[PDB]
């Protein structure tokens, strides 16, 4: 309500430890801060964790209560609700451990629990889909904020992090700073009267750009007509992990034809983004998706496996790579791609039934489901309405990179998992040089045999965050 001034106070932090490293770390923490006056649902709260010296006047590598940088990690994964989360945490989804490491690296971590597509309100009716996410993502960034000076921690210095999903909207925090788009749905919760522009983006195998995801899969999975993915058993756990039967499928003539007709269509998607290399050539894609678009797919898989080869890793798993003498030369990119398997059927994405996550997402509480394409609605298999045009260009990341705006935050950090398949890898890069070519830091990389997963390499990640920030 709106006796809920949205007032941190220090006077709540608690204090408490955890082992980490054969070391046992010392915190603080704050619990269920309702982040804005008028919630809809229970999971909008969030977490506040402070490394112990800020309550004590001290240190922590180089950082200060005034000066520590706030990393903003989410639990969001499928588009699905994602609690807040807690160093002591150990039921899914958790990435409880890299908030014991984050705080022994000297951060504060707020942790906030954001809407999901199956989140319902009292009254039964769904109010987690698009864009609740980012919108609590953005309103629990307006509380810290707001509360500067306040909060542990520098609210200049916020750094959101994510997996998948949760890359997405760790992403789009960074790219949509103080969007009008999102104001009437942040007035409407009572958000607090701050910016919610951020400093950083620590983003993993981001799942954004949705609209065009579809024919980006089939660029790169075309001539590859099994796939091979996971789905749904149950055991009674002690901390809820949903677990993995396997499926797998072979494509149909009609699904062949949607891919082929998908992959020739992302080439004229790609070449109209009018991306250029470093020496500031437009990369393109042919009729037949080949190009020097590809040639940097191709370069970037090549250094992956490059960085492997040099640790002694037998990057020989996967079939494709040409290695001569100590020097990864070349790449079979059809090769490597069969060996790593499809995942995903077709369309990836917009299913023709409305049945995916990101289907979903883009849902409302009269459509459990909507189409986001104009293939899929167009090649309907059930009674279906196309999400809103403006929706879907206000949750991707890349509608907001057109220009080198102050809004759009200055540093990226972007890792996709050489063996992740559940987005074309040209989807990830797009985006990586998207932000190069408007003049933004971006740190990118494809890890060698890296599956769907992150926070895999934290002590990069915290390196690259400390360049940054002391
Ligand atoms: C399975 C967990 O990862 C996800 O967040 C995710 C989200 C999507 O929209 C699609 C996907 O393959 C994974």
């Amino acid at each position: 309500s709106m006796s809920n001034r949205l007032i941190f106070d220090a006077d709540w932090l608690v204090p408490e430890q955890v082992q980490v490293a054969g070391q046992a770390i010392q915190y603080y923490a704050a619990r269920n801060i309702q982040y804005v006056q008028h919630p809809v649902a229970a999971i909008q709260v969030l977490n506040v964790f402070v490394p112990a010296a800020y309550l004590h006047g001290s240190s922590v590598n180089g950082y200060q209560r005034a000066t520590a940088p706030i990393l903003m990690p989410n639990t969001v994964g499928g588009y699905l609700p994602g609690p807040a989360d807690d160093p002591q945490r150990v039921t899914w989804p958790t990435n409880a451990g890299t908030i014991q490491q984050a705080l022994k690296r000297g951060y504060v971590v707020v942790a906030a629990g954001i809407r999901g597509r199956t989140t319902v309100d009292k009254s039964g009716q769904r109010v987690g889909q698009a864009p609740a996410f980012i919108v609590d993502m953005k309103a629990a960034i307006r509380y810290v904020k707001y509360n500067q000076g306040r909060l542990p921690g520098d609210a200049n210095r916020i750094i959101t992090n994510g997996t998948s999903a949760g890359g997405a909207t760790s992403a789009l925090a960074g790219a949509s700073g103080n969007s009008a788009y999102f104001e009437p749905a942040l007035t409407a919760l009572g958000a607090a009267p701050a910016t919610d522009d951020i400093f950083a983006v620590s983003a993993y195998c981001p799942i954004h750009n949705l609209e065009h995801a579809d024919m980006a899969y089939e660029w790169q999975f075309n001539g590859i007509n099994d796939w091979h993915r996971y789905q749904p058993v149950a055991g009674t756990t002690k901390n809820g992990r949903p677990k993995f039967e396997p499926v797998s499928g072979q494509l149909t003539v009609e699904e062949q034809a949607l891919s082929l007709a998908l992959k020739a269509q992302f080439s004229t998607y790609l070449n109209q983004l009018k991306l250029t290399a470093s020496d500031g050539t437009h990369l393109t894609l042919n009729e037949a998706g080949m190009g020097s678009f590809r040639d940097v797919v191709r370069q970037l898989l090549i250094s992956s496996a490059q960085t492997a080869f040099d640790q002694g890793t037998d990057i020989h798993k996967y079939a494709g790579f040409v290695v001569t003498g100590n020097q990864v030369t070349d790449l079979d990119l059809s090769a490597y791609l069969k060996s790593l398997t499809r995942m995903k059927a077709v369309p990836a994405f917009d299913q023709l039934d409305l049945t995916s996550p990101e289907n979903n997402l883009f849902g409302d509480a009269t459509a459990k489901a909507k189409h986001f394409t104009a293939l899929a609605q167009t090649r309907s298999t059930v009674t279906a309405q196309l999400a809103d045009a403006e929706l879907i260009q206000a949750i991707n990341p890349l509608s907001y990179l057109t220009t080198t705006s102050s809004q759009v935050a200055k540093h990226w950090r972007i890792r996709h998992g050489a063996a992740d398949r559940d987005t074309s890898f040209a989807i990830p890069i797009i985006l990586a040089i998207m932000l190069e070519n408007h003049g933004y830091g971006i740190d990118f990389a494809l890890p060698w045999d890296i599956p769907h997963s992150g926070d895999y390499d934290l002590g990069d990640l915290f390196s690259w965050i400390d360049g940054l920030c002391q």
